[PDB]
């Protein structure tokens, strides 16, 4: 239903948007320097330049090309998960865990991890670590 967006801001109803609704548009969720990032988005949207985009331009500009940025930050994790188990099977378990975190002594974590189980085993996974983070 972006298109239905897209055209709601469209108050004018010409199809056509602009690069100050399209940062309207973004405003609407977050203020995190959208101006700048829009501007650039836009301006590499914005082929020809006229300063103004439609529909089609802004169901790509949504971001269908590389969806990404949480998941990006979820792959350090991981990959620090991976590095804590120097055995070699991909999973981790809450005395582990709490072990390699014994060290910092963030004991919390430990209670974090054990609300995290849920299941009531007292093991975990990467995969359920990631699933989990989402």
């Amino acid at each position: 239903m972006a298109e239905a967006l897209f055209k709601e801001i469209d108050v004018n109803g010409d199809g056509a948007v602009s690069y100050e609704e399209v940062k309207a548009f973004v405003s609407k969720k977050r203020a995190i320097k959208n101006e700048q990032l829009l501007q650039l988005i836009f301006k590499s949207i914005d082929a020809d330049g006229n300063g103004e985009i439609d529909q089609n331009e802004f169901a790509k500009f949504y971001g269908s090309i590389q969806g990404q940025d949480l998941s990006d930050d979820k792959i350090g994790l991981k990959v620090l998960y991976k590095l804590m188990d120097v055995d070699g099977d991909g999973k981790l378990t809450k005395e582990e865990v709490t072990s390699f975190f014994k060290k910092h002594g963030i004991e919390k974590v430990a209670e974090q991890v054990m609300k995290a189980d849920a299941n009531g085993d007292g093991y975990i996974t990467l995969e359920e670590f990631l699933e989990f983070s989402l």
